[PDB]
């Protein structure tokens, strides 16, 4: 099957899925390699080629260091890239039901990783299950990440900082003038995102320049408020500054940093995004979005506050413990490889690594909040204690947030609480409902029966895809026919939301509730 796109044709690939056909198109470039002189710069259009592009691999996957804190371990080195590493990354894929369909609705993924990993060429973010199962096209591109994406002068556009955003929004403006071509409707598209990629989608919602280019958007264990999500002018120019004073680069002519930074192997700026940042959390978002004046024109707290942003249904949600993957990168006392029971020493000592910079104080509240026990016998209360407060404060919480100042504004929001561990994880019990593990059951992965889940998580899995794609075509994430709990709007007063697990889906309100007036209304103030 050849495709002729605007800028050439292009071939795919016929995949077989659940006794039908999937029609897959892997790593069609949509802008010109950002090497030599584009480096740091916006990403620019793409000149037509003349023959057939053959798209039937992934493509490279962004420059990116690697994890490597548990080698040969399956629960590290899945998220790791699988394609070779390139500056020469700006490719997208693009899955369609067979036969082609007449109007399919687009879902459109971005990955996350801290902006500064990841790759659209992970197993678990195989689109070939949405368009076969819902008859969807499934869209997702590499962007850039780290400081090759989101390098910052502010003003410069040399390094105008956001690129990797700017990356996403070129890859958006593909499927407005190609994906008709594909079968796809460019009026029904739909964002859907995790972690930093969720944070992408709640920016793209309020950067004007994407507005045109989706419909509706699902934020998954991420959004822009979150306290990783967002790099003040202040930080960005002194870890720009560091970058160069690490690499031989400084100067007092700003535009000869960017010069000389361009003259560097990606290697060499690979090697100093690390140390860029003087004392660091597990997985310091090293170099991530940025006030640019162009992709985002103001800090997005006060956009989000006024109602500066698109007006249309979001779908978002969390997992039960999103924060207790990040233990195992620092904190004392934690491992995989054992219970990880932790004293109140090592309590006080993991949130210095986790909030370095806040006052005695401040970390002083957080105990005072986290640790009036039930029992205070239980031997896992400390353990307990901090995966809760890193995943409240990182992500659930700001979600929340996030959900309520949006649907203060007129639209319907829909909120979901991921509560299921996937009997597959390799990661063990201790760690619960990690980050990042919902993806597989929005992907549908269990609903292939050879690959050892079981039965309830095809019923799950099952359930959840037909609620996403219900979102993305109808803007209502319900699952009418199965007699299933019917998925109630999310207001700022009676903050329902709705819990996905293998056993009985419930509608419980105000999650979190102690705990989130605590981050939201306090803890911002010390
Ligand atoms: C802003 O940057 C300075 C410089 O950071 C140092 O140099 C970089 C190239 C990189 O290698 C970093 O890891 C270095 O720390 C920071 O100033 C340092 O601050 C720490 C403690 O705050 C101190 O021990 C170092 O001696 C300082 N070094 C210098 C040269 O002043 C500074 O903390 C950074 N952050 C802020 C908010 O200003
Ligand atoms: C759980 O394991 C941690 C980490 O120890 C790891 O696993 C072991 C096989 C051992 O070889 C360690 O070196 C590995 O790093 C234990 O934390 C360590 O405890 C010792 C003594 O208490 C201390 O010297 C180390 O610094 C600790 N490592 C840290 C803080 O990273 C922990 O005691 C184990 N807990 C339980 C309940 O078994
Ligand atoms: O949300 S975060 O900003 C973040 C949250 C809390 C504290 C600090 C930073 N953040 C998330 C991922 C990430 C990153 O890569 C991830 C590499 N492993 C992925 C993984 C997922 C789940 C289990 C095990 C491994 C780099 C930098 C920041 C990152
Ligand atoms: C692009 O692909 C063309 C067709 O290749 C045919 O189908 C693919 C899937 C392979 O299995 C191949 O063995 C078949 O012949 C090629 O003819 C063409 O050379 C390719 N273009 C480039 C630039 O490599
Ligand atoms: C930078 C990079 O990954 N380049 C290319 C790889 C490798 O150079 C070789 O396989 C040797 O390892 O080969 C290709 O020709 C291919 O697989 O069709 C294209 C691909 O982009
Ligand atoms: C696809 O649907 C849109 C409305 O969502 C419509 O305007 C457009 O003409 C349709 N295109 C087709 C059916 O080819
Ligand atoms: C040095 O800075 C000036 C502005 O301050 C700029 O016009 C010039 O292009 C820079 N040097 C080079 C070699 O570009
Ligand atoms: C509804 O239930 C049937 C079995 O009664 C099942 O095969 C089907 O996949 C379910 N549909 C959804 C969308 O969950």
């Amino acid at each position: 099957i050849i495709i002729a796109t605007k800028n050439g044709k292009v071939r795919g690939m016929q995949l077989t899925v659940f006794g039908g056909t999937v029609t897959a198109f892997l790593g069609i470039p949509y802008a010109q390699p950002p090497l030599g002189r584009l480096r740091f710069k916006k990403p620019q259009s793409l000149t037509k080629w003349s023959d057939i592009w053959n798209a039937t691999k992934y493509a490279n996957s962004c420059c990116q260091n690697i994890d490597q804190s548990f080698p040969g371990f399956h629960g590290s080195e899945m998220w790791n890239p699988n394609t070779d590493l390139s500056e020469d990354c700006l490719y997208l894929n693009v899955w369609i039901p067979a036969p082609k369909p007449k109007n399919a609705t687009v879902l459109i993924w971005i990955y996350g990783g801290g902006f500064q990993t990841g790759t659209s060429s992970l197993h678990v973010y195989d689109g070939k299950f949405l368009a076969r199962v819902e008859r969807v096209i499934v869209v997702s591109m590499n962007y850039r990440v780290g400081a090759l994406g989101f390098l910052a002068l502010p003003g410069n556009p040399e390094a105008p900082g956001n690129m990797g955003l700017f990356d996403q929004q070129l890859a958006l403006q593909w499927v407005q003038k190609n994906i008709a071509a594909f079968g796809g409707n460019p009026k029904s598209v739909t964002l859907f995102g995790e972690s930093a990629g969720a944070a992408s989608v709640s920016l793209h919602l309020l950067s004007p320049g994407s507005h045109s280019l989706f419909t509706r958007a699902i934020l998954q264990s991420g959004s822009f408020n979150a306290p990783w999500a967002v790099t003040s002018l202040y930080e960005a120019r002194n870890r720009t500054l560091n970058l160069a004073k690490l690499t031989g680069c400084s100067r007092e002519n700003e535009t000869e940093i960017i010069k000389c930074l361009r003259n560097k192997d990606p290697q060499e700026i690979l090697l100093n995004e690390a140390f860029v940042v003087p004392y660091g959390t597990p997985l310091s978002v090293n170099f991530g979005p940025t006030v640019d004046g162009d992709f985002l024109t103001d800090m997005p707290d006060i956009l989000l506050e006024l109602g500066q942003f698109k007006k249309t249904q979001i779908l978002v949600g969390v997992n039960k413990d999103e924060g207790t993957a990040f233990l195992v990168y620092g904190a004392p006392g934690f491992s995989k490889d054992n219970n990880s029971i932790i004293t109140r020493k090592e309590f006080q000592e993991g949130l210095k690594i986790f909030f370095p910079g806040v006052s005695e104080f401040g970390k002083e509240s957080i105990l005072f909040h986290y640790t009036d026990w039930v029992d205070d016998q239980r031997p896992e209360n400390y353990r307990e204690a901090l995966g809760d407060v890193v995943g409240d404060y990182n992500f659930i919480c700001p979600a929340l947030e996030f959900t309520k100042k949006f649907s203060e504004w007129g639209n319907n929001a829909f909120f979901y609480y991921f509560e299921h561990r996937s009997s597959k994880l390799p990661w063990p019990e201790w760690m619960g409902v990690m980050h990042g593990y919902e993806i597989e059951f929005v992907f549908g992965l269990p609903l292939e029966r050879r690959d050892q889940y079981t039965k309830a998580e095809e019923i799950l899995s099952r359930s959840i895809v037909k609620r996403w794609a219900n979102f993305a075509k109808y803007g209502n994430p319900q699952e009418t026919q199965n007699q299933s709990t019917s998925w109630p709007v999310f207001k700022s007063t009676e903050q329902k939301y709705l819990t996905l697990n293998t056993e009985s889906t419930r509608i419980m309100t105000k999650l979190r509730a102690q705990q989130c007036r605590f981050w939201t209304s306090f803890f911002p103030k010390v």
